[PDB]
């Protein structure tokens, strides 16, 4: 009698820790997710007047609301569909002006164009562009 | 046994579940537990007409409030017939 | 009787598993294709009218529905099959003309021939002209 | 078990490495223009 | 007692699917092998006559016996040991006279140098030579 | 009571049998580093008094003590620190001067600079120098 029940047991013991294993790996496989927008990008400076443009050469099109600018510039932050009143894909020949801020850069001193994922769990540098006088 | 898909955006707070692969589901046996308007209620009341789980079928939350915080997880529950077992299929923690 | 049902749920994990890394490698493969043609273009400008011509001089044959004109000109923004009434393909020897914005250009003024994918999801720059005074 | 994630975590690591090479040789690329008169 | 037949009901199972999978993976893996011969071949042709002389110009020395002749010529598909009584190498200086099959060429006619391997499940074009009129 | 005893002694293997495979795999991933430095060396020979001067061109700084010179000269088997008095540091336009042992080079003899790692379980030639007449 007691064989039998020993091994009921240890089936039911199998079964539930087989199910707390698949959660976990199911779990850990659903992460891996999202690449990021492959483009290439033109940055164009004026150093009088500190302007800076970036435009959109070739590669992928992108969502204006995924892309941010980040760097000493007064439009630090914003998206690229803020910067321009009403864009809402980023094509080639597409492009946005921002200044420096203050009124000129200094040597040494990045600019970067950003992708950021729907979730906000993901970002990548898509380009920087850094001035060396 | 069953694979599911969990796709957050951010910007609305909707969190949706679609089956990937794996067995046959009945509709009446899942129900989603976790911060989220649609809380403790089946797979088959979030949508109208839904009787079997497949791959391809999917369902849509919202964050309660209007948005998830960090460390806050969503679950896939299954439930026996006569209700004395239950497992957890699969779950999805926010990480920021 | 555990050792091979913990072995059943174990091959039952892996194989489902297997599939959602498979599905994802595939999509991911797919992704890349669609490259962009080679050719060469020829810009004349005359100050007198502000008209521009634009030649193709040599290289493969595109569709003048993949080509559009992008810059401070009158024609902004349409295809080239849009420019000259009847063309289907752009091959060596076929020309458009369009006018500068205004009546004429300022220095420092780009005018970029573009191809766009039929899906829609990729461009390049084929050639650019800027006005140096 | 094991293959399957550890083919999973390369992958990963195989995608943000690729990432890093592109910005920076996309970067050397951009820097050569401006002839002059 | 049951459990541990169990494990070694699957111990021997596991030891048969590995020398399977092994003995896939070694044959997968020895197939790769015998790159071809890179060189430069130098191609000669007079109207008057019809005859095209191939010479070896530079590059690594091949083996006589592993390059032969295709094209609409007479000499087509014999060695390059075949065409000249004695040669055993193919070195710089080396050379060859074919004949245009009937007495001359006709537009858009191609010759070609082909290498083939020892055990003959390789092949790969040297070089080739299209006459335009 | 004879099938959990079987499962308590099936586990107590399976735990010390894992241990022995992860050391094994831990110390064959450990093994896998120290990478050589990327440089370029000008070779500078005078035919009169047998002197050979090798300069640091361009490329990645270089612990004088790593580098080492080996060949048909007086100075063999010293390192780039020993050959000059007080040399800490290769960087571009640091040199030092080699005789011919003898008093002349021989065609076909070979001078290398050799990188060993701090642990001397690695090593690299860096350049190489050979007299053809």
């Amino acid at each position: 009698v007691s064989p039998v029940i020993g091994v009921i047991l240890m089936v039911a013991i199998t079964v539930i820790l087989a199910a707390v294993i698949g959660t976990f790996v199911l779990g850990l496989g659903d992460q891996v997710s999202e690449t990021s927008p492959q483009a290439s990008f033109d940055f164009d400076y004026t150093n009088t007047s500190g302007n800076l443009t970036i435009t959109h050469e070739s590669g992928t099109s992108i969502d204006a609301d995924s892309v941010s600018i980040s760097g000493p510039v007064g439009d630090d932050g914003k998206t690229w569909a803020d910067i321009d009143g009403s864009a809402t894909e980023i094509t080639a020949g597409s492009s946005i002006t921002v200044t420096a801020n203050g009124s000129s850069f200094d040597s040494g001193e990045t600019v970067r164009v950003i992708w950021t994922s729907d979730s906000g769990s993901s970002s990548s540098t898509l380009q920087s562009w850094t001035y060396n006088g």
